[PDB]
């Protein structure tokens, strides 16, 4: 898997609160996460299907 | 029925207003619930049909 | 995990083309597959999101 | 709950692989079905939130 | 036509603003209205399409 | 109301089946019907919603 | 074209930000607005296909 | 207005059968039709809002 | 590409937080912001994919 | 950015035709494909933007 899968989600600077799926390495899986709608990191999927397929 | 089926929803302590759906063992169907983003139990579904067929 | 989670993927006699999520026990994750429309199992979610939650 | 949540659920002549949702009575519950995407019965959903709640 | 469709739209105690429909018999069609996200009266449709069909 | 909500729906010469929504002037409500992707008419919605409102 | 898609875009009273599209009759086109989730005009779409066909 | 937006709308080589907005010159206005799945021309868009603001 | 594709991302006075698309052309491709739901200027999308044809 | 981003897309076996986006190396973009609906490799994405930001 990716390095990107490896890091923490990441809200950013942005008002918006909107559900983003990141990779939980520790987990094993992908959880939801609120980003703020801007400068997001790669570790950030806006399917959990993209996630899974991506980080697992 | 899974056991979580049975757990009350949990709102968590993110910021966000999300449509969720979870069991309600008593009524005997799902019902809506906000999730706040993050940090969910096994008891929230995104879908409606997905939430009556896991635990109905 | 719920025992259904080790089902194999069930498309149905139905005739429709829709994708679905199922959870496959071996590679640890969940996956897509055709369902039919009509007579689902367990192991059928509309979500990924209850995939992974639910199964993972 | 109405009387027509008692009826079969119903394909109709159209050409349309559309899933929708109908309750079943002896189950208790809704399931999906193939809907044609014409002439429509009253046991027809959308949604399966609004399935459980009228016919619930 | 079912009698719940003839009660007023009901937000409910909980903070989200989710757009939903609502039959108004009064208009003789169905109608928004800002749904809180929790204990939803039956007069609450996901669907618009639903709701027409229900009430209608 | 507007005088091509008293129209026929109207599928065309394209291959697709999508769901539709007409305005039923006969019934009074908008219904379902199958548009094949191209040279649509004015009773064709994409929202059940809007056909209320424009059509009822 | 309808003479209600010469009116301006209505809000409304409700506190919800969703957006909706209106036809801007100077402008000869469709654009958006938020609309606050009830109390409705009818130059007001959920699809900017139903508003470029049916004020367009 | 771009230039790709006087192109007439191309289907493609592919086999499913995709509604896509593509912008009506002569019309002024943006129309459906189907898409194939493959090789897109840039007059194609998923959201006839955004085919609007291009192309309007 | 479109001489727009170049504008910076413009939210607007509206107070809704709706992601949209836009294209950065310093870093090649499309990215997201918060779009406040009015007056929209062109470098903003509805659809990721809508963003790469249109400019990238 | 990842080596699958330079995978040719992939239909797979199975008979649905559903619109998925990969990494196309040499466009130096994403574009669209058909999936069959099971067995996908990693370049395939159910969001457009999480194909940019994944393989951008």
């Amino acid at each position: 898997r990716p390095d990107f899968c490896l890091e923490p989600p990441y809200t950013g600077p942005c008002k918006a609160r909107i559900i983003r799926y990141f990779y939980n390495a520790k987990a094993g899986l992908c959880q939801t996460f609120v980003y703020g709608g801007c400068r997001a990191k790669r570790n950030n999927f806006k399917s959990a299907e993209d996630c899974m397929r991506t980080c697992g």
